[PDB]
């Protein structure tokens, strides 16, 4: 078996290898990349997402989210407080202000130490889940707005046409902005391109060990667990690498820099944080190997999760027994 220790693998496709997206995902998996839950892909030197990022300041962040923490430094939840709209230019200025800017630090490890020591004592503001794309329409390779759709994948694999669309989302981050432990909706893949700015550090649990993380989460967030059998779907829980190590949870970490892609694989739990002002673009996608994960994906039906329109068809076709209960949760 390839990659038996479930290490995060890093790939350097040539420009020829960068033409066929599906083929390269399959290649990465042939090398065992999916066992980690996360892979990094460094594009060939000849590639670019767009010409410049000089003209993005007028993009609107309609609902910036202030991420307010509760708990202890290594075990906490965060809730999202809605703030007034601001442009990306205004947001960048805010990120760079004394209140929110990245502190002096020696290296990525030093900054990581500072993040887990001090995150809960601040409430950074995130511009997340903004429908849109920063890929030039003329970028033909790994353009996250031009991928084969999940609906077409399901149709190709299972023969049933379904409603729904899937399009990319933009994320404008600042120091300490945080993404909670989660897998994707319906345990889909995701792909994330860091367009511009400071790095993003990722933590990931191998898919074959995801239930170990779930068991620990139930122990660490007991009220949340009683409220919902799938509460990590709420995407609000954080557990530090120190606490994961203390509890013997297998995981890995890696830092993504501007110009790099990350792919998360079905049922690969991940979490992380931004180092400073940045902009990422991400979208979910599927392959034939996803279908079995989609069929088995556990769902939130307590009402907290609240997902996109397109997930309806996924649950309806892949999980008909669960559909009634799940749909009741969506309403
Ligand atoms: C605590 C918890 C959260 C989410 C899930 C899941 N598989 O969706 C399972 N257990
Ligand atoms: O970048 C973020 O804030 C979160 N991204 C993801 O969880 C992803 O790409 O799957
Ligand atoms: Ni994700
Ligand atoms: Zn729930």
């Amino acid at each position: 078996a390839q990659n038996p220790n479930c290490n995060i693998m890093i790939f350097h496709p040539t420009k020829e290898e960068f033409n066929d997206f599906d083929k390269y995902i399959a290649y990465m998996e042939s090398q065992g990349a999916h066992r980690a839950g996360l892979a990094k892909i460094i594009p060939p030197k000849e590639w670019k997402a767009r010409e410049t990022y000089d003209n993005i300041s007028e993009i609107l962040i309609a609902t910036p989210l202030q991420q307010v923490a509760s708990g202890r430094a290594g075990v906490f939840t965060q809730y999202h407080k809605k703030k007034k709209a601001m442009t990306v230019g205004e947001y960048r200025h805010l990120a760079n202000s004394k209140k929110y800017q990245t502190p002096p630090h020696q290296n990525f490890e030093d900054l990581e130490r500072k993040y887990w020591k001090n995150r809960i004592y601040n409430s950074p503001i995130y511009g997340a889940d903004i429908s849109g794309s920063l890929f030039d329409e003329n970028t033909k390779q790994w353009n996250l707005g031009h991928l084969g759709t999940i609906q077409d994948l399901l149709e190709k694999e299972c023969g049933v046409v379904i409603e729904g669309v899937n399009t990319p989302y933009l994320y404008f981050g600042m120091w300490k902005t945080t993404f909670a432990w989660h897998t994707e909706d319906m345990d889909l893949y995701s792909i994330n391109y860091l367009h511009l700015g400071e790095p993003k550090t990722w933590y990931v649990v191998p898919p074959e060990h995801g239930q170990r993380l779930e068991r620990l989460a139930r122990e660490l967030f007991p009220g949340s667990s009683r409220g919902c059998g799938a509460f990590l779907r709420h995407k609000v829980a954080l557990i530090s690498p120190t606490v994961l190590k203390e509890n013997g949870i297998p995981f890995n970490r890696i830092t993504q820099e501007a110009g790099e892609f990350m792919v998360t694989f079905p049922y690969g739990y991940h979490a992380g944080f931004n180092h400073g002002f940045n902009c990422a673009e991400a979208i979910n996608f599927a392959t034939p190997r996803w279908i079995d994960y989609g069929k088995m994906a556990s769902q939130c039906s307590c009402g907290e999760a609240r997902v996109t329109f397109s997930m309806d068809a996924f649950v309806r076709i892949l999980q008909p027994e669960r559909y009634d209960l799940w749909k009741r949760g969506q309403d």
